[PDB]
């Protein structure tokens, strides 16, 4: 007769709750499951604005949705509150929930648009320019690789550091400006993304 309170009992939360953020808007990430000795039916929810922002919960069925998408890059732990009630008390009980991660970010330049002017006689070997992309994922897919594309047979790029080099003589009467165009790639072994970026080299002869 005197009323029972429900509770959860889900084993996540005595351990912990992992979403990849790759998980579409809609996506159920569990079913919150309770139990009440009366046998009252139950009505399940989240509290807290954040939580509740980023999930939606079912309320008869407990089945727990992913309302926003997440983003490792942004937050990439939550802790939520969800809600049980038997309509005579709401019970509460937080569990940890990490977003997992996803090489969803291409690299991205900083301090574009790029150009240098350079005097023909620079000698080989001479580094004339820093390229700079940057990349949030974790591991190899925010590892970024520096290159030309397609290659020049008058400048390299280091790979690992993107000091653009000159390694062969000049010549300003045959060429007078460069339109290099380098690509910075992230390292997922099978998954890469990249990005370009163009680089203007143009040659100078105050010498005539
Ligand atoms: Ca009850
Ligand atoms: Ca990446
Ligand atoms: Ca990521
Ligand atoms: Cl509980
Ligand atoms: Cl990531
Ligand atoms: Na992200």
């Amino acid at each position: 007769q005197v009323n029972r309170l429900p509770f959860f009992t889900n084993h996540f939360f005595d351990t912990y709750l992992l979403i990849s953020e790759d998980t579409p808007v809609g996506s159920s990430v569990t079913q919150l499951l309770a139990r009440d000795m009366d046998n009252d039916p139950l009505v399940f929810g989240v509290s807290g604005e954040e939580a509740s922002r980023f999930f939606a919960v079912e309320p008869d069925t407990g089945v727990v949705w992913l309302r926003q998408p997440l983003d490792r890059e942004t937050k990439s732990e939550f802790t939520v509150e969800f809600s049980v009630s038997d309509h005579q008390g709401v019970i509460t009980r937080k569990v940890n929930i990490q977003v997992g991660g996803v090489n969803d970010n291409a690299p991205t330049f900083h301090n574009q648009p790029y150009s240098v002017r350079i005097p023909e006689n620079t000698p080989v070997g001479t580094p004339i320019f820093i390229v700079n992309a940057t990349d949030p994922d974790l591991g190899a897919g925010g590892s970024v690789l520096y290159s030309f594309q397609p290659p020049s047979p008058f400048f390299a790029i280091d790979s690992a550091r993107g000091i653009v080099t000159v390694i062969q003589e000049l010549d300003y009467e045959v060429t007078q400006a460069y339109q290099l165009t380098v690509n910075a790639t992230d390292q997922d072994k099978t998954r890469p993304l990249s990005t370009l970026a163009n680089l203007a080299i143009i040659i100078t002869d105050l010498e005539h």
